[PDB]
């Protein structure tokens, strides 16, 4: 369980921040309104690798949500080949995507699903395979990033350097662009040493979260309500 952790109890986390009044504040009471965590490790692919296991252990006994979902992600090699990725290329990355969707669908456990991503290799493939279908989303969408995000900004750089790689860290713009390939609506919330209000932002804003994240000392680690 070295990549992502077995289910704690909220409060366990207030022993990463001893004697520092404004962490024990907010994680009080985040304590009111979720009742457990798991932890990811901090390798720079957390983001990728939260939101991944997450949101299949969400699907888990849906049978048509699941049916949706396989539906969708059959069409993904579309959107990298839209974008410039050679096939020959990602085969291996979209293989092991699609092979533990199937898993969701055949083995229907927790153990199981959470086993492929503590597996090296399997949750690496995984992680590499969600980087690509976020670059690729960006680069097909390239005026609405820059229309709604950043004029200025350089597009192909940014996916080259910031998205492609791993262990690159997330933005808003990597986080809005996943959400959107996979119609995974998620609830991000905010814990920092400021002296402010617990608060959070859903993408897409109108949404009903599937997945809840909480970003904490620049890493996220997943909350269940
Ligand atoms: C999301 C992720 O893997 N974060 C890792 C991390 C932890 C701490 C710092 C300072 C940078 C990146």
């Amino acid at each position: 369980f070295n990549l992502i952790s077995e289910k704690c109890d909220i409060l366990s986390i207030l022993r990463d921040h001893p004697e520092n009044r404004i962490y024990r504040r907010k994680i009080e009471e985040l304590s009111k309104r979720f009742t457990a965590i798991r932890k990811t490790k901090g390798d720079r692919n957390c983001f990728y690798r939260a939101l991944g296991y997450s949101y299949l252990e969400s699907l888990l006994g849906k049978s048509r949500e699941i049916f949706k979902f396989k539906e969708r992600v059959l069409q993904t090699p579309n959107d990298l080949l839209a974008a410039g990725f050679e096939e020959h290329k990602f085969r291996n990355f979209f293989n092991a995507f699609y092979s533990v969707v199937e898993l969701v669908e055949k083995d229907g456990s927790v153990s199981s699903l959470l086993k492929v991503f503590n597996d090296q290799s399997a949750s690496d493939h995984i992680v590499q395979f969600l980087r690509l279908l976020t670059s690729a989303f960006i680069r097909n969408r390239a005026d609405f990033f820059r229309h709604f995000i950043d004029e200025e900004m350089d597009i192909k750089d940014f996916c080259t350097h910031e998205v492609e790689p791993m262990a690159t860290e997330c933005d808003h713009i990597q986080i809005t662009a996943l959400s959107q390939a996979l119609s995974i609506a998620l609830q991000v919330e905010y814990v920092d040493e400021m002296d402010t209000a617990l608060n959070h932002h859903v993408f897409p804003e109108a949404a009903t979260p599937s997945v809840y994240l909480l970003y904490k000392t620049s890493h996220y680690n997943i909350l269940y309500a």
